[PDB]
C-alpha cells in the first residue's frame, strides 16, 4: 500500500517540480504522471499554459497547512535526481488538480508508477470534455 510522509515547501520551480525538505533534506521533486507546459522548456523555454500551470502549482503549495509526498512502487527518483511523487496540499492530489483544470496531459506511464493512472486519466476525460486550459 502507498503511504504519505509530511515535508515542507522550500520553493516552487515550475508547474511540474517543487522543492521540498524532506526527511531533513532538501530535494526537487517532479510530479508524478503529468506533462504540464513548461517556463524552463529545454528547447522552447516559456510554452503556452506555462506559466499558469506554474501559477497554480505555486499557489497551492504556498497555501497549504500541510504538504505530503507518497512514493509510488517503483523507482522513487528519476536520472536526474529528483524525487518522483503525488503531492498533496491539505489532501487535495497537486498531480490532479492540475489535470483536472486542464493545464496538464497524462505523461507516458511507466508501470509499476502507474497506481492512480486510471484515476487521473479519468479527471482528464473531464477536462477534455469540459475545453479547459489546454483543451480550449
Amino acid at each position: 500500500k502507498l503511504h504519505k510522509e509530511p515535508a515542507t515547501l522550500i520553493k516552487a520551480i515550475d508547474g511540474d517540480t517543487v522543492k521540498l525538505m524532506y526527511k531533513g533534506q532538501p530535494m526537487t521533486f517532479r510530479l508524478l504522471l503529468v506533462d504540464t507546459p513548461e517556463t524552463k522548456h529545454p528547447k522552447k523555454g516559456v510554452e503556452k499554459y506555462g506559466p499558469e500551470a506554474s501559477a497554480f502549482t505555486k499557489k497551492m503549495v504556498e497555501n497549504a497547512k500541510k504538504i505530503e509526498v507518497e512514493f509510488d512502487k517503483g523507482q522513487r527518483t528519476d536520472k536526474y535526481g529528483r524525487g518522483l511523487a503525488y503531492i498533496y496540499a491539505d489532501g487535495k492530489m497537486v498531480n490532479e488538480a492540475l489535470v483536472r483544470q486542464g493545464l496538464a496531459k497524462v505523461a507516458y506511464v511507466y508501470k509499476p508508477n502507474n497506481t492512480h493512472e486510471q484515476h487521473l486519466r479519468k479527471s482528464e476525460a473531464q477536462a477534455k470534455k469540459e475545453k479547459l486550459n489546454i483543451w480550449s
